[PDB]
């Protein structure tokens, strides 16, 4: 028997959120964070076992830009990992920071639903000009030589949208189309922090939105069946998540990587098909 190797995992660190999305499948179910040390310890454990891309992830990593910086810092200069990515919502995103961490942030990637401020407000991304702010991250990234990566939720509200002339203006190297996912325990009722349910599309309405994209380079889409099981999932005490089969495991803190590993599904079928090792290096 073999243990599957967690090439590219994601770390969400915290729960906590300064936006409200209404299908958030990542919901801020407890403000628990690990001490440093613990962290750097888990991430090292990671590499230990084959990891070679680590994603952070939440809730929204730049409410914690000192702890997230120093963790981007240790991945690349003392885990000499392959990729350093971050996903955010970017409105905590400062310059300053940026250009502090560059050297050691391969990818930055920012949430984007909509380019019409109307729909942003109506989906729980909120008010004001978003639209500004994710144009200033993607200048400050190729400022700064970080791959910018750009990450949209498909829903019931926004598949019509067309996008392509922000697209072919921001140029990401990396454009994940998602369609939106229900979560066991996290977005799937009237009891969970979030009720994702009014913005679930059929695959038909998924398609609209995928056909008239896809010729970008950067089109990643990813409907329902390759993101259900398709990805490592760390939590806030680094303990492994089974988000399709609602489990969680010890930590790896406690257990190590390959126990907590033998309780999730990882499906590496999937994970390849829609291109989860790819050139995450920045040249
Ligand atoms: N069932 C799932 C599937 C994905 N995710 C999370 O959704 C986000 C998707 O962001 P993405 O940019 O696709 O993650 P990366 O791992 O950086 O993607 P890639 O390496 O393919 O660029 C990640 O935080 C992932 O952990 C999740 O919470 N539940
Ligand atoms: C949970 S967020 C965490 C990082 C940051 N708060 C942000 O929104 O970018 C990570 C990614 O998951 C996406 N996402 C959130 N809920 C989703 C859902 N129900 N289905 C699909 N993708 C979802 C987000 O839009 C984002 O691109
Ligand atoms: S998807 Fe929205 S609510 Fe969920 S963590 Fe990101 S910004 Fe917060
Ligand atoms: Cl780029």
């Amino acid at each position: 028997s073999m243990g599957q190797i967690p090439v590219s995992v994601n770390y969400f660190f915290t729960r906590k959120c300064n936006k409200s999305c209404g299908f958030c499948f990542h919901t801020a179910k407890t403000s628990h964070m690990e001490d440093i040390s613990r962290a750097k310890r888990g991430l090292q454990l990671l590499q230990r076992a084959g990891m070679k891309k680590i994603n952070f992830a939440g809730g929204e990593p730049f409410l914690y830009p000192k702890f997230l910086g120093e963790l981007v810092d240790f991945c690349k200069e003392d885990l000499h990992l392959e990729s350093v990515s971050i996903i955010t919502n970017g409105s905590l995103v400062r310059e300053e920071w940026v250009r502090k961490h560059a050297k050691n942030i391969d990818i930055l990637a920012c949430s984007c639903d909509s380019f019409d401020e109307n729909m942003n407000i109506e989906i729980g991304r909120g008010t004001g000009n978003q639209v500004e702010i994710l144009y200033r991250i993607a200048k400050w990234c190729r400022k700064n030589e970080i791959k910018f990566k750009l990450n949209t939720v498909v829903t019931r509200l926004n598949y019509e949208e067309d996008m392509n002339e922000h697209i072919d203006t921001l140029q990401p190297f990396r454009w994940k189309v998602f369609q939106v996912l229900i979560v066991e325990g996290e977005n799937d009722s009237e009891k969970t922090l979030r009720d994702a349910r009014r913005f679930t599309i059929s695959d038909k309405q998924f398609e609209v939105f995928c056909s008239k994209h896809r010729h970008h380079k950067s089109f990643v889409a990813e409907p329902n069946r390759l993101m259900a099981s398709s990805y490592l999932l760390v939590d806030e005490y680094m303990r492994f998540i089974d988000k399709d089969g609602n489990k969680l495991t010890k930590s790896i803190l406690d257990v190590g990587v390959e126990a907590a590993m033998k309780e999730i599904k990882w499906d590496v079928d999937a994970f390849q098909e829609r291109g989860g090792v790819y050139e995450w290096t920045k040249e």
